[PDB]
């Protein structure tokens, strides 16, 4: 249903327009890669990848950005905006944001060193979101093992898919709001998680100090924090995994997941592969084709009124 | 003058009294050991290792400990407290804080992986603090390489000893408000100090946003936080300095102390001796005597009134 050559006569340089865009942007943050991957990924699980976690908030629209999973976390709006300027600029009324996310997703993964590979491309823009389900199915940080395969089978995606794509937290940013838990007070023992490695215990207690401001942010990957690679699983051997559904994937008592990971850490090309071919599962879902939808001409807005 | 033998007769144990005090600290706070070295540090630049900066507020103190380079960064003066104790216990009347604060240094350095070497005693307790001076001689982070040699020389302290010294950065804290200069703004040049490593620019304005809570704090040593070792100086040779005025050791165009730096990145060894001299000359600055003032009961105040 979706191809790679959806736009070859439309508008045959849509990847080289994109990939621009965030080389420029790449000038003044170097995090830009890693928070647009993630908007494609809080998009796609919320209703399927249909740009609906861009639209603002209107008369008719409460908008997925104040989701909790969002709200005060979700970044890239502005170079969003830039890429779909650049693409209305040589392409009007062509190219939808539910594909320019998805283009986003892999440009930025492989201007950081990643894998490339040929982005299946279709997908139209919904006219709604919906905020209460990007707060119920987008998976939280506090998530045991389980509970997470429960959230990626929830979306079709399967044991091997959540360790892949997990991966993405080889680069990236998170706040101490989000793993702060397993620093002091861990699923309420009053002691910090055991799996955290104790260096890094100390690491982390040092900039997110107990009463103090759970904003502040780390490294996703104490080792290499932009490039796109596989020291993320590596980390997890170490116990330096950030987030508790990081490490769980490693240390996680008779899990399944271990051996993924491990193979991962020892063979960077097996975990790029696995991410490419997760990657198109979750670009696939819940999609929008023929019509379905529109085209927008600005990702914030529905086309006409509110 | 000062032996290492002075309390053989009158205190038997000091020196075993001191370690186990701040073995059992250690069990609730692994950044101890350096903030004690510390506090004998800002002792004795300040009219001499003298115990003048453990004085509190009274009638007639205006103590040290609210100079700019001690007030809410200097810390462990509970400890000490116990460490006082500990030693009133076994040898009442005995064993001045001045010698306490220079034991807790030695025993602070070994306990972490340091050297150990014979501690000269026979110290006496100040009945004096002087705030105004501790503002201007202790050094600031903020000075440059000959800034920094010449603050060292007015305490009889030679470039050797310099750098020897600044290796005590090997372990403990720092917070964002003494180095967020070189992140954005540095030398009011608009950019950030470019003898900070990218990597670690990077890190440090994660934790460090320029709008934010400048008491947050990162370890000085990057590479082992708590270990007293000679990586403070390989972190050099790759810009993982996080003062400049650690980084100027090495960075500093035609500057004597790089080959001393790359010395002691090579040779730890090295290090430990010329350290120990180092330590042996900054406790010997402008000491109290035969006592000339007194052996305190508290550290915290003079004995009978304010
Ligand atoms: C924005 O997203 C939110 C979150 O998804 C949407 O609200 C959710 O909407 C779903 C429907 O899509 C609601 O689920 C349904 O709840 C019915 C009532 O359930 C309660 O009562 C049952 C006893 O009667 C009890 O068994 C339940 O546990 C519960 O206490 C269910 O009857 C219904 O089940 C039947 O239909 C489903 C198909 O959807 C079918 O699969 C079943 O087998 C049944 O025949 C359904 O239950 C579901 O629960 C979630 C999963 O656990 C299950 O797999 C599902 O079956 C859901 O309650 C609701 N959540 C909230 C928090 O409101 C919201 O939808 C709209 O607004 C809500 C209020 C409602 O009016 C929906 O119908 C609207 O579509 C989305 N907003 C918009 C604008 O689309
Ligand atoms: C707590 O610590 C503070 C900080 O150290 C103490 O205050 C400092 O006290 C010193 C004296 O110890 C003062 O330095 C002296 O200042 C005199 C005046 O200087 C001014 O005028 C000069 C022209 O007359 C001009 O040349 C100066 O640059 C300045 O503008 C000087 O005359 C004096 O120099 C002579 O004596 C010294 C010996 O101390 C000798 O070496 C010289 O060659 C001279 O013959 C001296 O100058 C010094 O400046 C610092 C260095 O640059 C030099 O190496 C020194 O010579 C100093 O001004 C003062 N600072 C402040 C901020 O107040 C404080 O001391 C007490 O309180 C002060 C107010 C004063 O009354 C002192 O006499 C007190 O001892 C300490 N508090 C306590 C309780 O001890
Ligand atoms: C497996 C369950 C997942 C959980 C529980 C989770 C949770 C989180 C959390 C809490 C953060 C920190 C947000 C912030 O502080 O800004 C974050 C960041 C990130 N997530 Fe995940 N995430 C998961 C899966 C994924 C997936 C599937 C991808 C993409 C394929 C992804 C890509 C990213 C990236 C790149 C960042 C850094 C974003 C930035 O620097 O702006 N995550 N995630
Ligand atoms: C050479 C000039 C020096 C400068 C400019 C300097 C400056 C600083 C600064 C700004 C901090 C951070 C304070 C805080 O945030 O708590 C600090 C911490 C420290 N200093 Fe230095 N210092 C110097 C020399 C020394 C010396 C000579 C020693 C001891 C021999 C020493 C031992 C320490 C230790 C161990 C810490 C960490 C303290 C803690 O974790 O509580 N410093 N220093
Ligand atoms: C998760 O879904 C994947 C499909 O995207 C599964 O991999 C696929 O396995 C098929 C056989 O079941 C095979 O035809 C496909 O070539 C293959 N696709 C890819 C991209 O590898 C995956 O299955 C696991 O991994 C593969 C390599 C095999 O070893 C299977 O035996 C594994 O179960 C699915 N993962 C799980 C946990 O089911
Ligand atoms: C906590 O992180 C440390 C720093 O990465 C880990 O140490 C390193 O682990 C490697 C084994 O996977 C080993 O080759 C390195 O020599 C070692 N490096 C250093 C500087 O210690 C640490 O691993 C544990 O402690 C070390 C001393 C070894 O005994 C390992 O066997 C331990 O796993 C990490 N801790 C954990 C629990 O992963
Ligand atoms: C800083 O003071 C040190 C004394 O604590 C000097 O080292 C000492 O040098 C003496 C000859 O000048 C010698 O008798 C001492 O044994 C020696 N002490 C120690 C602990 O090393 C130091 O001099 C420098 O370093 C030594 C090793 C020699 O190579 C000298 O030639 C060096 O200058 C003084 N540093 C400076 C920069 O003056
Ligand atoms: C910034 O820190 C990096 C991480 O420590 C430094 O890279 C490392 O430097 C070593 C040479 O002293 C070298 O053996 C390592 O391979 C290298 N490690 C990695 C992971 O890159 C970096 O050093 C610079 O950049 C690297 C790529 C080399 O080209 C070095 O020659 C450079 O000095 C540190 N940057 C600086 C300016 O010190
Ligand atoms: C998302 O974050 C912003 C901060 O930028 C919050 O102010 C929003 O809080 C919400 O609106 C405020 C005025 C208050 O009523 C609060 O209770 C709401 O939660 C926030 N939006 C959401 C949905 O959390
Ligand atoms: C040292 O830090 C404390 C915070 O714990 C400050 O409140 C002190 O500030 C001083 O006293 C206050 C009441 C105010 O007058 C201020 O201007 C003073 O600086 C501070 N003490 C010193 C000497 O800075
Ligand atoms: C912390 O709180 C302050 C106070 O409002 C806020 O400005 C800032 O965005 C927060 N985050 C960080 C990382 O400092
Ligand atoms: C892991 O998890 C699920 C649930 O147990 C399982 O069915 C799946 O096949 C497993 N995957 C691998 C690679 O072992
Ligand atoms: C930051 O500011 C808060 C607000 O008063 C304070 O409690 C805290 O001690 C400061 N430091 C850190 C590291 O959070
Ligand atoms: C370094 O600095 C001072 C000032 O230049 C100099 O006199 C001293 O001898 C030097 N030390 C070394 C080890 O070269
Ligand atoms: C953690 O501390 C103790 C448990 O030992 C308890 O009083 C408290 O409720 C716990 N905190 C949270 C957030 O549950
Ligand atoms: C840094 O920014 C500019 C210099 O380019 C200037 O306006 C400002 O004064 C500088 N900041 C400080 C603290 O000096
Ligand atoms: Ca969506
Ligand atoms: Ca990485
Ligand atoms: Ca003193
Ligand atoms: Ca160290
Ligand atoms: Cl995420
Ligand atoms: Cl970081
Ligand atoms: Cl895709
Ligand atoms: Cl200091
Ligand atoms: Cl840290
Ligand atoms: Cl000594």
């Amino acid at each position: 249903q979706l191809t790679p050559t959806f736009y070859r006569s439309t508008c045959p340089n849509v990847t080289s327009i994109v990939r621009g865009v965030i080389q420029d942007a790449l000038q003044t943050d170097l995090r830009i890669p890693a928070s647009l991957i993630r908007l494609h990924f809080h998009d796609c699980f919320v209703n399927g990848c249909d740009g609906s976690l861009l639209l603002d908030n209107s008369d008719t629209i409460e908008s997925e950005k104040q989701a909790a999973p969002n709200n005060n976390s979700a970044r890239g709006f502005d170079v969003v905006d830039n890429i779909k300027t650049a693409v209305e600029n040589a392409c009007p009324g062509v190219v939808s944001c539910a594909d320019i996310l998805t283009i986003a997703a892999e440009q930025s993964v492989w201007l950081s060193g990643g894998p490339s590979w040929p982005v299946p491309l279709g997908r139209r823009d919904s006219l709604t979101a919906n905020r209460t389900l990007a707060n119920q199915t987008l998976p939280s940080p506090f998530l045991t093992l389980d509970q997470l395969k429960t959230d990626f089978s929830d979306q079709g995606l399967n044991t091997t898919d959540l360790v892949a794509l997990s991966g993405a937290h080889t680069f990236g940013r998170a706040q101490c709001q989000f793993f702060s838990q397993r620093l002091y007070n861990f699923s309420a023992t009053g002691s910090p998680d055991p799996t955290l490695n104790t260096t890094l215990l100390e690491t982390l207690r040092n900039i997110c100090p107990q009463g103090g401001n759970g904003s502040t942010i780390t490294n996703l990957d104490q080792t290499t924090p932009d490039a796109f690679d596989n020291k993320y699983f590596s980390n997890l051997q170490t116990q330096y995994g950030i987030l508790q559904t990081d490490q769980e994937l490693f240390s996680t008592k008779g899990a399944n997941t271990t051996a993924i990971v491990t193979k991962f850490s020892a063979n960077q090309s097996a975990f790029f592969n696995s991410f490419v071919a997760s990657m198109i599962k979750m670009g696939n879902i819940g999609v929008l084709t023929n019509d379905e939808g529109e085209i927008r001409s600005n990702c914030r807005s529905v086309n006409g009124g509110a």
